[PDB]
């Protein structure tokens, strides 16, 4: 025929030529999810980064996720397709906040959400995601923990563990999940009265309290078998992921306008350019990476 390769076919060829794997988060654009080799939540992506056979990881996700992959694979090439694929919440936490909390509470473990810089993780005893924060905090040998950046996840963890949570920084939150309100709950239950509500713990507490399930995006997928219709209180591309996994169920976005700008910095074109030009190489200074790795490895040890 007269036709050549499209972007998809160019990516498939370059993935072979580079001996690469494409890891994608659940919030990636559908056409990006459709070319990824592995799709998952933050915890699943971290765990998958410990069994990489490929030489090159193309990370279709935000900065903190790609850096976590690099911390776990210091001697592989990790590429982020855009350096503007960033998490607003992760960048709210600075080392100075951690040091001030550690001064007040020297015996409190420092528990950092994976939404954090590698520099911040160098001061963590253990990392967590929304999938394992409760389990990890419950197991830590202290009735008080320093925890951040997300104050809404912190609220959920405090409620479920009964432990005292010292927030770092004071007001960390995700603007995407803050778009969900009680009015969205009322509208969803009116429009879809037979649906159950799956709600991310980055949503505000009063919205969390309306959930049928509170879960990470990975837990939403794991627990979707519990009902046939769901309203999805997280970033709207999760609806595509759930529909692909369970075509027989019904999924509805809680808000179509719940979009993560950083996630959508990743495009098919820049994934192609990432493989073609071997960019942008993610690097983490060795001293930071080794300390961060200790905290991430401990997380993986404490939650299977
Ligand atoms: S959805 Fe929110 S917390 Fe998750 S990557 Fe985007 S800004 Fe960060
Ligand atoms: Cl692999
Ligand atoms: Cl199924
Ligand atoms: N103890």
């Amino acid at each position: 025929g007269s036709f050549t390769m499209d972007l998809v076919e160019e990516i498939l060829r370059l993935k072979e030529e580079r001996n690469a794997i494409i890891l994608a988060h659940n919030y990636q654009l559908p056409e990006v999810q459709d070319i990824a080799d592995f799709i998952g939540d933050s915890l699943e992506l971290a765990r998958r980064a410990t069994r990489v056979d490929a030489d090159v990881i193309v990370f279709a996700g935000v900065d903190f996720m790609a850096e976590t992959a690099k911390i776990l694979n210091p001697d592989k090439v990790v590429l982020i397709p855009s350096r503007e694929a960033t998490c607003a919440m992760a960048n709210m936490l600075k080392v100075e906040h951690i040091l001030e909390a550690k001064r007040k509470y020297p015996n409190a473990p420092v528990v950092l959400y994976v939404n954090s810089t590698a520099e911040a993780k160098a001061y963590a005893d253990v990392t967590v995601t929304s999938a394992n924060a409760v389990e990890v905090v419950k197991k830590l040998d202290s009735d008080v923990v320093i925890f951040g950046p997300d104050k809404n996840l912190a609220h959920y963890v405090a409620k479920m563990t009964g432990k005292k949570i010292i927030p770092v920084p004071s007001k960390g939150h995700c603007y995407v999940h803050q778009k969900f309100t009680l009015d969205d709950v009322e509208r969803a239950k009116k429009l879809h009265p037979n649906a159950k509500l799956m709600i991310h713990p980055e949503c505000i507490p009063e919205v969390q309290e309306k959930a049928d399930i509170i879960a990470s995006t990975g837990g939403m997928i794991k627990r979707a078998c519990e009902w046939d219709e769901w309203v999805v209180f997280t970033e709207r591309e999760m609806v595509y992921r759930l529909r692909k996994l369970y075509p027989q169920k019904k999924f509805y976005p809680a808000r179509e306008d719940a979009f993560c700008i950083g996630m959508k910095a990743i495009t098919l074109k820049n994934i192609y350019e990432s493989l073609k030009d071997m960019k942008y190489k993610v690097e983490v200074p060795e001293e930071i990476a080794r300390k961060a790795r200790k905290a991430i490895e401990r997380m993986l040890e404490m939650s299977k």
